[PDB]
DNA sequence: GTCGG
DNA sequence: GCTGATGCGC
DNA sequence: CCGACGGCGCATCAGC
């Protein structure tokens, strides 16, 4: 961290500008890529050439790598930071809701802050509306101790409701992570599959919401729901902060699929879908298929387990913990 | 901005 | 009223 | 040189 901190605190902000004023989504993925790839270095860069070597780092990112390295700074940056519109631009988008464009329009009308953002609920959509209510609870992440306790919940209300569904709270909690940004849960259903209702993922929503588990709702449909939950406090403590929590209802012949790719990591899922192909076997979100010698992916193969993924492509089932990479 | 056909 | 496009989050 | 860069569900907008 105290490494290359400084070059990839450097390259993250740029990131930022990239998306959220520049409306550049590709830049900003190069500059994140920089940053990772930097941010696993085991050593402390002397030089952008040094930097260049490593892959997503390029002439560019060199250049700007030596002007910090020299000179503490990146002369784009210290400007653009000084900027009242554009650094007005960024900050807004930090709101849950308020994308590149919101941020933008806002900022023309003279809406620059929370406060304004406050003072202009008319302006806001329902989303916006409770990305700005919880601006500061949906920033702060989450102890794995209360992933627990959340979990412990979702399970208990997901049976009560049907004993048949199968609930599982993806993520890097899966992986065992110490903490979380939000909680991810995979539902499914013995009468849902591709090829076969609408209440499924209503009737489980509508019990967290009368246990009082959910308290506020971003979107919802049949088969997605976005929205925040929070742990009720004990007694005479501080209230638990707001939380961030999709649900997602998936076909049962897809959901081993769908369990696999939630719980990544990304590296992994790559490294899975690459070795994959080796074998013949093309594997996405959904299913995984068989290759045809002329590279025609056949009907999609049966899944009832996450291991069956891995014997597909022969490999030996690995722990959500060692699928870092 | 970086990579690679 | 509807259909397709856009914004957004992830 | 120049296109790719996992896109998918839902809310809301643009246009008929
Ligand atoms: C993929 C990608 C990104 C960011 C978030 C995100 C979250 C979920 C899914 C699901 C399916 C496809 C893509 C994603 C992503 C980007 O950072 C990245 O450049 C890709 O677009
Ligand atoms: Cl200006
Ligand atoms: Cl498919
Ligand atoms: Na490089
Ligand atoms: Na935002």
């Amino acid at each position: 961290e105290t490494l290359n901190g400084g070059i990839t605190d450097m390259l993250t902000e740029l990131a930022n500008f990239e998306k959220n004023v520049s409306q550049a989504i590709h830049k900003y993925n190069a500059y994140r890529k920089a940053a990772s790839v930097i941010a696993k270095y085991p050593h402390k860069i002397k030089s952008g050439a040094e930097a260049k070597k490593l892959p997503g780092v390029g002439t560019k990112i060199a250049e700007k790598i030596d002007e910090f390295l020299a000179t503490g700074k990146l002369r784009k940056l210290e400007k653009i930071r000084q900027d009242d519109t554009s650094s007005s631009i960024n900050f807004l988008t930090r709101v849950s809701g308020i994308g590149p464009s919101a941020a933008r329009k806002f900022v023309d009308e003279g809406i620059k802050t929370l406060e304004d953002l406050r003072k202009n609920e008319d302006k806001l959509n329902h989303h916006q509306r409770i990305g700005l209510k919880y601006f500061g609870d949906f920033e702060k992440r989450i102890p794995r101790e209360e992933m627990l306790q959340m979990q412990d919940i979702v399970l208990n209300e997901v049976k009560k409701v049907d004993s048949e569904y199968i609930a599982t709270v993806c993520g890097s909690f899966r992986r065992g992570a110490e903490s979380s940004g939000d909680m991810d849960v995979l539902l499914t259903h013995p009468s849902f599959t591709s090829e076969s209702q609408p209440k499924l993922l209503h009737q489980v929503v509508e019990q967290l919401q009368k246990v009082h588990f959910i308290t506020d709702t971003l979107s919802k449909g049949e088969t997605k729901f976005m929205g925040v939950c929070q742990l009720p406090s004990k007694n005479d403590e501080k209230e638990y902060p707001h939380r961030r929590i999709d649900i997602r209802l998936i076909p049962k012949d897809q959901y081993y699929c769908g369990v696999l790719y939630f719980t990544g990591s990304d590296i992994f899922n790559k490294n899975m879908r690459a070795h994959a192909l080796e074998k013949g076997f093309t594997i996405n979100e959904y299913t995984i298929r068989p290759l045809g010698v002329t590279g025609v992916a056949g009907e999609p193969l049966p899944v009832d387990s996450e291991k069956d993924i891995f014997d597909y492509i022969q490999w030996k089932y690995r722990e959500p913990k060692d699928r870092s990479e």
